[PDB]
């Protein structure tokens, strides 16, 4: 793709591959997820990178915190879906990244998402306050006034979501990664943890509904030698409460909120 | 992409993505086995198929994967921009043959290539059936009519028997399960999820220091989404060999058998 004329936000058109289909003949919630991730990796090449220089000498990564992806329809096989990328600073805290999805033809906005990236030494773990020098270095690549893919006043993308008391009404025990969900780094990508937190959803819900929302908030990565446990309980539109946590201890990885409509 | 000039094959490029890549900055062979069959879809998509024929819908038949063979020379960069070339063979009543070539699109040398032979089946009953006349007609009008094969050579290693591994096997990964994105179109396991799952039982150790040159595969049954596999190794060999079995976990009914060849990086 390419950077837009004012060089504060990134574009980039895919074409819906056979394999990245579900039963529906349309392209999954973890082919977005990979769109998304494939689209911000690029924005970040095409302006010299996501870490800089500061971050690079004191072993500082970026970590997502949570996720929030709203689809209104899902690209098909063959279709072509541009989406345009963003990040902004949010103070302190972090970093935000946004994402629109297009249909390239028509131009109607067909999905959009948020996500908010924390600091983080990769090797103690712990989630550093952002510096100051770390603003004046990525603040010339982001849009100076806010520019939200979810502007709403009250809006579902920052909504406490609550932890799933046992029992669990649904469940999916016993998920490892392969080398598949490792990325270029040897850590399971956050892709990963949305098809493992869709596991536990019944396979009636998915053949009878499509999933218009999704919220994950990311507490603990999960490393390879792990084994996940996937919990659901209907809340409500069918509404969904999500935990991952490990097969042994049960330590909290994950927990979200699903929305589906009826086909 | 698009068929070339005689319309006997098809051609395609594509760019290597992120998530693509493994822990050396290249492609993964999940990748490669992945933009083989996406390049056989846009092929059978672009001489007007939906890959059966009109023939093999009236009688519930379609092709099924027997075995893969791929060897890989070059393994392409994140970025970096990879034409592949397919095309099918008649291969007489026994079923149809898929050949691919990989190349560089700036240097244009060979950097792969793939070999893979089809069977007739019924859908419902699972029964492998040989090719009758009709069909063979119907697809002969979009296949090379001299041979053409990725791997022509006399003593070529597509062609090589595969023996069963024998217990104990040296390395072993079990209760592998397939999730919903190991499943295609139609709900059936993907192919490209038993090259993944005969890869999980090699060492760690020998995927850092060695990268994956050749790679066969025999599929001999249908694994459901309700199904745990086994994956077996057992080293057979600068160069490393293994012996590969894919099986059920409870009653141990082979899915799958294969080998792999790894040269030092
Ligand atoms: O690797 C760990 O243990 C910490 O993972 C985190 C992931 C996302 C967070 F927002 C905070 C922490
Ligand atoms: O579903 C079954 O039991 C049969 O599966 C096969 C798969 C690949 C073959 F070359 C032959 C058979």
């Amino acid at each position: 793709g390419s950077l837009t004329e004012d060089g504060l936000s990134y574009k980039e058109k895919f074409v819906v591959r056979s394999y990245e289909v579900g039963s529906n003949k349309t392209a999954t919630v973890e082919t977005i997820a990979n769109l998304l991730q494939e689209v911000g990796c690029n924005h970040a090449q095409s302006v010299g990178f996501a870490t800089t220089t500061t971050m690079r000498k004191l072993h500082l990564i970026w970590v997502t915190a949570r996720m929030h992806i709203e689809i209104y329809k899902y690209p098909a096989w063959g279709d072509v879906v541009e989406i345009e990328t963003w990040c902004q600073s949010e103070g302190r805290i972090g970093t935000r990244r946004d994402w629109i999805l297009k249909d390239s033809v028509t131009g109607e906005v067909t999905g959009r998402a948020t996500s908010k990236w924390v600091m983080m030494n990769q090797d103690t773990r712990r989630l550093q306050k952002v510096s100051d020098d770390v603003r004046d270095e990525y603040l010339v690549f982001c849009p100076q006034e806010p520019r939200l893919a979810f502007p709403e006043e009250n809006n579902r993308s920052l909504k406490k979501i609550p932890k799933l008391e046992d029992p669990a009404q649904y469940s999916m025990i016993g998920l490892k990664p392969r080398r598949a969900d490792l990325d270029m780094n040897q850590h399971v990508n956050n892709v990963t943890y949305i098809g493992w937190v869709l596991e536990s959803i019944p396979q009636e819900i998915v053949d009878t509904h499509e999933l218009q929302v999704i919220t994950l908030d990311y507490r603990r990565e999960c490393q390879q030698d792990d084994v996940v446990d996937s919990l659901t309980t209907t809340t409500s539109d069918s509404q969904f409460l999500h935990l991952l946590r490990l097969s042994g201890d049960g330590q909290e990885i994950n927990r979200g909120t699903t929305l589906w409509r009826k086909k």
